[PDB]
């Protein structure tokens, strides 16, 4: 797509080379922001083939309130083998966050449910805000947050929604990540009776690991396709009752796919 | 300033009309940006005189762990005025999160420690993030935290940092919370004997209240001048003992002085 790919060279343009924990090497810049017009087609990256499968099994995963991997595994996604423990746990990541933030006093907050009880009776509070930056947690993560903290808004009858990227694999991370959020925003929509409004992705460390760049150059020597489109073929009592089924994607001629190898 | 004239035109420009809690109307707009370099003027507004006392004591109040107006007050600063309860009291706010983020188990994470210890032993950690959106307090919050959640970055020797604000007031707050951060950055700077890098601002229901469409238009017609320069007069032996006499300003000559109603 055309914004991911001017966001592929201004890191390549204004990147500076980093170290990192996993030990690769990035080139990174700090802060940056695109949007994304749901209205314009489903935010799928054409320049590379893309695999809806596993976007939308993660997906239905943390809606789920789940963080051990067997459900990504009943389903043929390995996405996160490679943090789990011996026993397929993540820790309190994604999905337990979403749905249980642990309170001081005893309590949990289920925040998915909490973000449809605004969207429905105070559609312009300015607090519709679902967070995964558990800080108090964050010492039991497998991994932590890298897609932290978004906000839903509602202006013409549109649900628009901004998610804060602290961290940033520009290769391999952020398609997944767009093509997810735009899949909740269809989702919220759908359960309010509202319209897809704009989807705003801003980041922190923003980067290309070193044993990417030839992947990168790759992609960047193409020509993005027509967007596809995102058909949803019923409307479920509740956001908790999607199904993988209820999706079609229709349109999609993505160029060849290319492999990269992931840090650590 | 001009990125931050800019915005003020976005605004009438493109604003949506919104009934506000404080049902007062405005007209807003979802997701901006703006960064400023750090390295090119202190970035307090010009077009408005501003006093920065204000901006001191109440920084120097959340690094202090503070949530009771007293101290400010013995300082003069009367800006959370109408928030606090008959004890002076605000509940879990800013400088309670900062210092003394409550764990589910007991305890405390201090968020300054934890980033001032990242900063100097492991500069180029993507998590280096200090969270005031803790949602298990919201409830008992006077008011829930603008400034919600905040990342530095070091890349050449300079520190950066990207501030994510969920609800801004345009013409009251905007000016600042731009200060406040910008005055934290020098100080960490200092403190880390690093350069000063960019300050990054990202905020999610970007907004201009009803009542002060007469001192916005006064506002754009004005002349931006020069950035004053901040001056740390001492180097205090940690970030946690700067004091209002440290910091001096000069190059500073705004624009008079432009009167405006809070909206409650
Ligand atoms: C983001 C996210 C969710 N997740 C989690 C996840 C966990 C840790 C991470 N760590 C790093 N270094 N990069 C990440 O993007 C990353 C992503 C993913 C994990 C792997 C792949 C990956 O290997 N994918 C594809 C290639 C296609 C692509 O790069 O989309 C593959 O099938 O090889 C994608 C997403
Ligand atoms: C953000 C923030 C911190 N705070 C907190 C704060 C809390 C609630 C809010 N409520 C609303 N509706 N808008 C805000 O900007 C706002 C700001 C501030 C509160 C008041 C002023 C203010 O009235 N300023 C005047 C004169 C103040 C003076 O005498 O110095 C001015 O034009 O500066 C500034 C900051
Ligand atoms: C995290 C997972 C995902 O959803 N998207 C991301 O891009 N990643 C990436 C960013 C980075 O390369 C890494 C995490 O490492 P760190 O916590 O920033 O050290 O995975
Ligand atoms: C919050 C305080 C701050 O430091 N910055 C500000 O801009 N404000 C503002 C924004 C908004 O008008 C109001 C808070 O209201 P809400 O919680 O967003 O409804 O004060």
């Amino acid at each position: 797509m055309k914004q991911y790919l001017e966001l592929m060279q201004k890191v390549l343009d204004e990147g500076t080379q980093k170290n990192d924990r996993t030990g690769t090497g990035t080139l990174s810049i700090f802060g940056h922001q695109m949007r994304f017009n749901l209205q314009d087609g489903f935010p799928l990256v054409t320049t590379k083939r893309c695999h809806l499968r596993s976007i939308i099994h993660e997906l239905l995963w943390f809606l789920q309130g789940d963080t051990n991997i067997a459900y990504l595994h009943e389903n043929n996604v390995t996405i996160w083998d490679e943090w789990a423990d011996e026993n397929g746990d993540l820790g309190p990541v994604y999905g337990k966050q979403w749905r249980a933030w642990p309170t001081p006093d005893g309590r949990h907050i289920d925040q998915i449910t909490t973000v449809l009880n605004q969207l429905k009776n105070d559609p312009d509070s300015r607090r519709i805000i679902v967070s995964a930056w558990n800080v108090g947690e964050l010492d039991k993560m497998a991994l932590a947050p890298c897609h932290a903290f978004f906000q839903f808004y509602v202006a013409d009858g549109k649900l628009s929604c901004q998610l804060y990227q602290r961290s940033c694999d520009v290769f391999l991370g952020l398609p997944f990540n767009i093509a997810s959020y735009a899949l909740l925003v269809h989702m919220m929509a759908q359960q309010c009776d509202l319209e897809v409004g704009d989807f705003v992705w801003t980041g922190g460390d923003t980067h290309l690991y070193s044993n990417h760049m030839d992947q990168t150059h790759l992609q960047l020597s193409r020509e993005p396709r027509p967007l596809p489109k995102l058909i949803i073929k019923r409307a479920p009592e509740s956001i908790f009752d999607y199904r993988f089924e209820d999706f079609e994607i229709e349109g999609y001629d993505p160029h060849p796919g290319i492999k990269a190898p992931v840090a650590i």
